[PDB]
């Protein structure tokens, strides 16, 4: 219950023991003259002063030094050249070896493995088993702080297996290092490469499913390339292991447990370093920061999960205070029981760069049932708060799997939660930005504080209503979505959709309407549009699209596609700058737009060189089947406060502001404006006669000469531009007079 961070910090600073009987063996002559002999080293040197034994209680073998475990020995060779194997030291209790083998390749295995234990007597002693070989080459298994047999006999105290070779501590494929409840081990060569099963923490007893079972592989000063291959933390317990590495830790396969921990800790920046009785200064550190080039390339994470079912998750962790955390191509795996299993990928003072696909139960989407809500979790740069969680790979969520990220600027590339839905896609700790490139949501709990998701997919969820893409926090100032895409949803019901809950503005540039998916736009007061605000099916709109607003603004040139079949309902101040909203008829009817409070619109010299006159400010297309002799309400207007940069209209004048709103608009048909036919040359006379339906402009271009750099308004078409109504009075596509009236000049701003 203490935690590993206390335990290793208080066990790395002790006195070894009080050994009486310091046996001092020394290899003499004969050993130091055969470079290739392959000595044994237990029987050929050691076994005089290491005795076997039988314990009354769970014995097979029993080794100590001499007459009780409270005795040291040493072996001072320093010249004995050869290659020395151990081969079969099982249940070694012993104490305080240091097989000081200079210029000697080691081996710890042939036909049998090894063990290094102590006993939990009244002294609670360590073992402090050192070696000082040249290579090591473990090459079979090893059971540091194991059990004697099963249960009987005695209990086991702690141990240390220091291993301080000088060429590189490799290993074998079949060499299962199994360090248990108390065992640590230092290493101090260069370029360890443990190519076998590293098994930190195990059931030391068969029934003890509730042991803390700490460990440590303090590869402290390994000056080369640390390299694991197969790390398997935990077995049926909360094994809180730890590693204090040396700022480059490639590992391979990680196989955690449900509730076992891991503390991969980088170095500091500068690198490491009666009577009253006074204990020595038990120095203890707190959670500190890595150095700069502290690399942890855990390139595959797995997580087995089997056993009983608890009320919640278990949340295996790996606190990793290096200044990086790269996770490669195997990415993140998980396995899920009936309760939602949980992975805690922390980083105190670094970054995270996961370039691998998230899986759960080993598939890319990863569906899960409603009770098994699998919980992925990332904490990038916690105690510096400028830490990024870059996921440079396309992630994918199935159903009932949960992401949360607490970073500074959690960049992304691709998010797939709309395939399954029911995915808590949390972002609750994001400091500023979440720069997602592609988003897929169906029934999702997205909550981002500030972002720019430059592409959006709005999916439905079949027939379930009330479950949708529910933004549940502040969207805020610098937010942006460069493309919204509502896919054409289900039949006759708004099952999926999007609503907001907070924020002040959202610069959306592109939109798509859709049957039976709703773009609810709650609580955001400056919904700005800058380019094409379109529909997914302009050739055939149908269904409904609840665009239940509260306020918006349209900037420049942003066209809109409002049908009768996508009920855009504004409950606020539609403020329209120089943008050309287009209509479609769907049966000769003008789709009126219901401005809730005030369609306050201000413009400027919004002129195009297509006519020489101004841009068609509100465009009425496809109105050739428009019903003649009928007032067509264009949009419901409540207050139209027009303005330009001056009082002067149609260029510069003293003319009032509202009259040219009859002029700049367009009933855009026959590839021309049926409102006015602004003519600057002789060739457009044919298209003008096609617009008005008169042979006076078809067969004769020189018929009318009032139109060289001029214009004329079509009589028989009137509009309202007061402060209370915008309408269209289409009663005639009439023939104009030549030099009598309804003719204007050019504004001359092109």
């Amino acid at each position: 219950l203490l935690g590993w961070g206390l335990k290793q910090a208080e066990e790395a600073n002790k006195t070894p023991d009080k050994p009486d009987k310091v046996w001092r063996i020394q290899a003499g002559k004969g050993f130091n003259e055969f470079p290739n002999k392959e000595y044994d080293l237990y029987k050929s040197l050691l076994s005089s002063k290491i005795d076997g034994g039988w314990d009354w209680g769970n014995a097979a073998t029993h080794y100590w030094i001499k007459g009780g475990q409270w005795n040291k020995l040493e072996v001072d060779m320093k010249d004995a050249v050869g290659t020395y194997k151990l081969s079969g030291l099982r249940n070694f209790t012993g104490g305080d070896l240091d097989v000081n083998m200079q210029k000697a390749t080691l081996r710890l295995g042939q036909f049998n493995g090894n063990s290094f234990t102590s006993y939990k007597d009244s002294a609670d002693r360590t073992t402090r088993v050192d070696f000082n070989a040249k290579n090591i080459l473990i090459d079979n298994f090893l059971e540091i702080n194991n059990r004697v047999g099963s249960g009987a006999g005695r209990k086991a105290s702690s141990t240390v297996l220091t291993l301080q070779a000088s060429e590189g501590i490799t290993s074998s494929k079949n060499a299962e290092i199994s360090l248990y409840d108390g065992a640590t081990l230092n290493l101090a060569s260069n370029s360890v490469k443990l190519n076998g099963n590293v098994w930190m923490g195990r059931l030391q007893y068969v029934g003890a499913y509730l042991a803390p079972s700490y460990s440590t592989i303090n590869t402290s000063k390994v000056t080369g390339e640390v390299n694991f291959n197969h790390l398997t933390v935990g077995d049926h317990n909360a094994a809180q292991a730890g590693i204090i590495a040396s700022n480059k830790t490639h590992i391979g396969t990680l196989d955690l447990w449900q509730s076992a921990g891991l503390n991969i800790i980088a170095p500091p920046e500068g690198g490491y370093k009666q009577k009253t009785e006074v204990q020595p200064t038990q120095v203890i550190d707190g959670p500190f920061a890595g150095g700069k080039d502290t690399v942890v390339n855990i390139d595959r994470i797995n997580t087995k999960a089997d056993g009983t079912i608890k009320v919640g998750g278990f949340k295996a962790s790996l606190t990793t205070n290096a200044a990086h955390l790269n996770i490669g191509k195997g990415g993140v795996n998980l396995s899920n029981q009936a309760s939602g299993r949980t992975l805690l990928v922390e980083n105190l003072t670094g970054n995270i760069t996961v370039d691998g696909p998230l899986r759960v139960n080993n598939q890319v989407g990863g569906y899960a049932l409603a009770g098994s809500s699998a919980n992925f979790e990332f904490k990038a740069g916690v105690d510096t708060k400028n830490g990024t969680a870059t996921f440079n790979n396309d992630i994918s969520l199935g159903r009932f799997v949960n992401l949360k990220v607490d970073a500074h600027t959690a960049n992304f590339k691709g998010i797939d939660t709309g395939n399954g839905g029911f995915n808590t896609l949390d972002f609750s700790g994001v400091t500023n930005k979440v720069n997602i490139n592609k988003l897929i949501t169906a029934s999702t709990n997205v909550a981002v504080k500030n972002f720019n998701i430059n592409e959006l997919i709005v999916k439905t969820n079949g027939v379930s209503v009330g479950e949708y893409t529910h933004f549940s926090e502040d969207i805020g100032s610098q937010s942006r979505i460069n493309t919204v895409r509502l896919e054409t949803g289900t039949r006759s019901i708004f099952s999926g959709g999007v609503k907001f809950k907070s924020g002040e503005k959202l610069v959306i540039d592109e939109f798509y309407y859709s049957p039976w998916n709703y773009f609810d736009a709650r609580n955001i007061k400056n919904v700005e549009i800058t380019r094409k605000f379109a529909s997914s099916t302009p050739e055939n709109p149908w269904g409904t699209s609840k665009l239940m607003f509260n306020n918006l603004t349209l900037g420049q040139n942003a066209v809109m596609d409002y049908s009768q079949f996508s009920n855009l309902t504004i409950q606020g101040d539609f403020i329209n700058n120089q943008g050309t909203i287009n209509y479609l008829v769907r049966g000769g009817k003008v789709a009126t737009l219901n401005v809730g409070n005030a369609a306050a619109m201000m413009f400027n010299n919004d002129i195009d060189s297509a006519t020489g006159f101004y841009k068609p400010l509100i465009k009425i297309n496809s109105a050739q089947d428009l019903i003649k002799n009928t007032e067509h309400v264009l949009l419901k207007a409540k207050i139209i406060g027009y303005g330009n940069v001056s009082t002067g209209t149609n260029g510069i004048s003293n003319v009032n502001l509202e009259e040219q709103f009859k002029e700049r608009l367009a009933l855009y048909n026959n590839n021309n404006r049926m409102d006015t036919c602004v003519v600057r040359n002789t060739d457009d006379i044919k298209a003008c006669g096609m617009a008005i339906g008169n042979q006076s402009m078809v067969n004769n271009p020189d018929n009318y000469k009032y139109l060289i750099g001029k214009a004329w308004k079509n009589i028989g078409i009137s509009k309202t531009a007061n402060g209370s109504k915008i309408s269209v009075y289409y009663l005639g596509n009439s023939t104009p007079t030549e030099n009598g009236g309804n003719t204007t000049n050019l504004p001359t701003n092109t």
